[PDB]
């Protein structure tokens, strides 16, 4: 007979989270006062940021300096590149702590990220915002949606998703009880972070770590001040040592070491396509030495489009496109750099764009809150955009309609640029600039279906895309033809501004693996599940009844 | 309108494994189906769309128990055919992807019902004769697990359509679970026809198009499941039936710019060769191809002195010798304590004599038949010669092998006095159960031995009625077995109960038969629709 109080039961835990509300920062608001004081508390001060392995904070000979993008005179952080000895020590110390961390129940791990998210919401919000602004050159709203809202939502929703996952259990028929155990991957996970979002840095390190993995985290050299802050918040959130290792390093050096290590089980990358593709080839050449097949997750690229139909709300189009193309200097994977305008609407859209372009204030985001966006991140990115700006002057099929000038005397300041391309296949319409350069193509209204195919076929990427129409039949047909042209599709909204739980972010084609961070299924890449079958009756005869 | 949409739930149950006793209608139906292969040989073409293509590279599949009987004639797809099959698949992909999940699932549900009802006897017989399976090993494979693979994946795919993001006004958010852009390459092994059906069936179900290379030595059975799907309503050019040379199929699909997936089950070094081939050709792919590999298997039966001794012998005989131990889940390591070993040796070798090896189509008393082909047989003979020749290896039972009429290996039990001997840590795919003997004093050092012996981590069994050591063994052998079994055999993973797969060198552990497997064959798109004008580009805080 079967036990009334025994293995007949099954208990499932849930968690009812909410998106962190986005503060207004209006004149007289206490978050404005708190952020402004936090900004003045970062002025002459350069924070000494060590390579934290366990609790032992190590300094090396390869000392590097993070500067403010809008003021490359003032250095905001002193840090150092971890060498092969420190990276191999970080790996071996992490594996030693992995099995204990993995055996820890999901609720105990989730609580560390929940309490990290709560102090991120309240008393340490102004700190992380200010450090992102002076560190990466964000305005207050760009840092509020990033370092606050998205990072908090990443820690809360991924916690939520990880406890509902434990509830996903298989069917049990007697005499066997079946349970799925959601183990972390066996080994260490390499987390590599981009400059443009501190939240992404927190997700790529935090999400694997949440699932019972150990993480060697290399943050971006130009996002270091804010990246060490979110690391420090996680350590006094109650994260044990050797679970996330703060190991800044030279890109190639980090890449070479973690892909030559026998204990690599995952790479959580966000950045450029060729460096992700290089790591992919490295793990393939070294595939014989690994214990487990390493799981590579990459979010890269984005040559994203705003498609406009003649029926569109023209005022929403220019508001949306100006925000998408130029917010944080268009240094977003989701950023609109392709505007497809119909001939009929072009004079109205061109006129309104150039008028509103003239009202866009570029300056210091710390001293002038009226600033829309500030400098791009570094001299290498500035040079790249400077060559793209002169390409807009040199190329015959291109015309600069607004902006075009840049000056790196004080900071890496690029004017918001609107380029008209008569050629829809011009390299400026294909290659990612990661700067404030919007390319515009005017199409005849007769050939709007041909243009829809042309949006799909032009670029190698498929991350974000928007269509603007109040006609419902064209958005229906635009949805089906651009089904694979955008992993994040927008009807009458800007191609940027992915909120966790509402718009899980990521695209296919050249834009990456599309593992959809901010959605329920992201965490599944960072668990290698086990299933326990326990039979309670003796088995019986090895032979069958047909013999 | 806007704020409502029809979703769908699907409640499925596992297909019941029938008893096949004398008098039963299923046993008579099977042997009347078996007596329809005895003197026939099916001419199996490559199927591209609705076109049956033949090539000069004509090949044969013989019964492993009677290798003089050609039971299927087929042919290898050349470069020209595979590329034709790729482009034709891509032309069919867009309308197939756009087809709602309910309409796609209805094909596999209908296909499952055919395989369970009027086509059950056919697919069992064709599996037994084609691959050398007994009645029951074909029943849990060609019927049950394949029915379950089609029904449970159909369930999991429509439950997934319900998993939608939160909508905050004035925006409404939906996830569209698209198939992968391009074609998926499905490479099936010989051991399970079900796995072949799943490897090509599952990606397809999620709106992908598939080039399916079945195992040469399982062609008859795998072409028969292909034909179930096609007259169950699967349109042309969704699954292309393309038997081919292994390397050349690997070379062609890894060279195609439209590759977006490899659903592999087979040998570990081949999966790595495809991995290397993809990475070497990574620049010319339109997207990052998703590789799903099910490899490996050097699985263990850890016995503690406090175990049901009769469950240990009954389980390990089944796990290690069923379908001649040619399972990824098959037990090849027996860890028995010194105190209990005289009692188990006596019972292992006793039941070894009662094992009947022979024709499974003719003799239903047969426990297991011949191994799959000549190249599999030569490996086992090398190992049976090694079991004789090695100083640490003592052949307790079995030893001989005869390829007179079929590739017949008698079940070999070996006692190893060295637990790090190649026979402990190299995959056989053949009926060699190798045993180590450990002292009851030195038991938890042996529990940590079984973990670090082999590079694999697929399945594993612990036998003990002491509940304190099974909780201890679950914690020690966490990553040594993807499918852990407490007081049950290492084999017989049922879909929806024991999702099959393991980490380490055993593969990518995507858990086919689990709810998450299908998520490797969907690349989700999220649509946000805002129903009010966006307002000004500048914010309140700026003024
Ligand atoms: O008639 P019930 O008291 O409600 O118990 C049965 C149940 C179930 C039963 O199976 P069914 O859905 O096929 O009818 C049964 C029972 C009763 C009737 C059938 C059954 C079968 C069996 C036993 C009791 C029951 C005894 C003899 C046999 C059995 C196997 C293992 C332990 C105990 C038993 C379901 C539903 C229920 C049940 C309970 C469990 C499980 C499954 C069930 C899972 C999880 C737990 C369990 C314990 C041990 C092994 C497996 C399980």
């Amino acid at each position: 007979h079967m036990t009334g109080a025994g293995l007949r039961w099954k208990h499932t835990s849930s968690l009812k989270v909410a998106n962190e509300p986005v503060l207004a920062f209006t004149q007289g608001s206490p978050e404005r006062d708190a952020l402004q004081k936090a900004l003045k508390d970062l002025k002459g001060r350069m924070e000494a940021i060590p390579c934290v392995v366990g609790d032992e904070e190590v300094w090396t000979s390869d000392v590097q300096y993070q500067v403010s993008p809008f003021n490359h005179g003032h250095k905001v952080a002193k840090f150092c590149y971890a060498d092969k000895s420190l990276l191999n020590k970080a790996i071996e110390a992490a594996l030693a702590a992995r099995k204990e961390w993995d055996l820890k129940p999901i609720a105990d791990r989730a609580q560390i990220f929940l309490k990290a998210a709560d102090m991120l919401s309240g008393p340490r919000r102004a700190e992380i915002l200010a450090k992102t602004m002076v560190g990466q050159g964000k305005t207050v709203i760009q840092a509020e949606i990033d370092a606050a809202a998205e990072l908090i939502d990443f820690f809360r929703f991924n916690a939520k998703y990880a406890v509902e996952l434990e509830g996903q259990q298989p069917i049990s028929v007697p005499p066997s009880t079946n349970s799925t155990v959601y183990r972390g991957l066996e080994g260490f996970v390499a987390a590599i972070s981009p400059f443009n979002f501190t939240a992404i840095g927190g997700n790529l390190a935090g999400a694997p770590a949440l699932m019972g993995n150990v993480v060697l985290w290399k943050p971006s050299d130009t996002a270091m001040l804010a990246s060490y802050a979110v690391y420090r918040i996680l350590r006094e959130a109650g994260l044990p040592p050797n679970i996330i290792q703060f190991v800044p390093a030279d890109g190639p050096l980090f890449g070479d070491t973690v892909t030559s290590s026998e204990h690599l089980c995952g790479i959580n990358f966000t950045g450029s396509v060729p460096t992700f593709k290089h790591l992919w080839k490295q793990v393939a050449q070294n595939l014989d030495r690994f214990h487990t097949f390493p799981r590579l997750a990459g979010e890269c690229g984005g040559k994203n489009f705003h498609f406009v139909h003649r029926s569109a709300d023209v005022e929403s189009v220019v508001s949306g496109t100006l925000r998408s193309a130029f917010e944080y200097g268009g240094q977003k994977c989701s950023a609109c750099s392709r505007l497809y305008v119909p001939h009929s609407l072009w004079p109205q859209i061109k006129g309104r764009l150039l008028e509103e372009h003239s009202r866009i204030k570029v300056g210091d985001p710390a001293e002038d809150f009226g600033t829309f966006f500030s400098a791009v991140i570094d001299a290498k990115s500035f040079a790249r955009i400077k060559k793209w700006l002169e390409h807009a002057r040199s190329s015959p099929s291109l015309t600069i309609l607004a902006g075009g000038k840049c000056d790196d005397s004080v900071g890496y300041f690029v004017e918001p640029c609107i380029v008209e391309s008569k050629d829809p296949q011009e390299p400026i319409m294909k290659e990612e600039i990661f700067g404030p350069v919007l390319s515009v193509y005017v199409y005849p209204d007769d050939k709007y279906k041909e243009t829809l195919q042309l949006v799909d076929s032009t670029t190698s990427y498929g991350l974000t895309g928007a269509v603007f129409s109040q006609d419902k039949d064209v958005v229906q047909e635009a949805t089906k033809v651009l089904r694979n042209a955008a992993g994040n599709f927008y009807i009458n909204d800007k191609s940027t501004g992915s909120i966790v739980g509402q718009q899980p972010f990521g695209g296919a084609r050249a834009s990456g693996t599309n593992d959809k961070p901010g959605g329920p299924h992201y965490i599944l890449r960072w668990t290698s599940p086990q299933v326990i079958k326990e039979t309670h009756k003796p088995l019986g005869d090895w032979s069958y009844a047909y013999m």
